[PDB]
């Protein structure tokens, strides 16, 4: 394990997220059940090749990271929410997580460095 990893991510918020608003939608109205459907449907399109992960993150991620195509940069442990941190460090570079639940919402993660 390295001291830091670099990941991109796509976040789908829901109405019970920590902050139920984003850059692309002033009030998040969708249920967590609908947030996961989207996450799972993004995963299948990324696996089929129909969709590109960073194109999707730049259009639909409810996180400000979307303006950088999903990239967060490099981070060590002790910084992000534990579920995101653990999931990110359990990835090989170039590997894409399944769903990841944090207080912010539901995440797909892709380790790059
Ligand atoms: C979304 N876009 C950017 C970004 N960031 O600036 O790193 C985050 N972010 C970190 C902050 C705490 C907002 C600085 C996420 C918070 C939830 S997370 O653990 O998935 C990382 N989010």
């Amino acid at each position: 394990e390295p001291a830091r990893v670099r990941c991109s991510h796509l976040l789908v918020k829901h109405s019970q997220s920590r902050r139920p608003s984003s850059w692309r939608q002033e009030q998040i109205t969708r249920t967590q059940e609908e947030a996961l459907e989207l996450i799972n449907g993004y995963i299948q399109k990324i696996k089929s090749g129909e969709e590109d992960f960073e194109s999707l993150a730049s259009q639909f991620s409810d996180c400000s990271s979307a303006k950088a195509r999903g990239d967060l940069g490099a981070f060590s442990r002790g910084q992000m929410q534990k579920p995101f941190e653990d999931a990110s460090f359990a990835l090989r570079t170039g590997e894409m997580s399944g769903p990841v639940f944090t207080d912010s919402g539901i995440h797909i993660i892709l380790r790059t460095e």
